[PDB]
């Protein structure tokens, strides 16, 4: 197996990366509850770039599969929500596409260590 801390700064480098095709910031924060009452609903685990970095530092994410999980959550969620023709619902497809070849590179980078 591998040694933690360099992986952990491969995801932390990832998880900029992902921030960085929120161009919007979109999904920097949890989604504003106070705002979005009826939410959690239909919501069963919201996510967002804020928490996964919490995440990343309190171990949740020992292998790239929960930490990719966790990103296709913020996807998720917001395709769910959100109706098609909406500007959240164009956004989570287009971070789904871009997001997904920054994982790829990612995970190669893992899978060598
Ligand atoms: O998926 C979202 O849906 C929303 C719906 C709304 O009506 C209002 C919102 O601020 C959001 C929102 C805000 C930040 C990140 C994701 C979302």
């Amino acid at each position: 197996e591998m040694q933690l801390t360099p992986f952990l700064i491969l995801l932390r480098k990832t998880l900029e990366q992902l921030q960085e095709k929120d161009t919007g910031n979109i999904f920097s924060e949890p989604v504003p509850l106070s705002e979005v009452p009826d939410y959690l609903d239909h919501i069963k685990k919201p996510m967002d770039f804020f928490t996964m970095k919490q995440n990343l530092e309190a171990y949740r994410y020992l292998n790239f599969d929960d930490f990719e999980e966790d990103f296709n959550l913020i996807v998720s969620n917001c395709l769910k929500y959100n109706a098609k023709d909406t500007i959240f619902y164009r956004a989570a497809v287009r971070l789904r596409e871009q997001g997904g070849a920054v994982l790829r590179q990612a995970r190669r980078q893992a899978e060598k260590m």
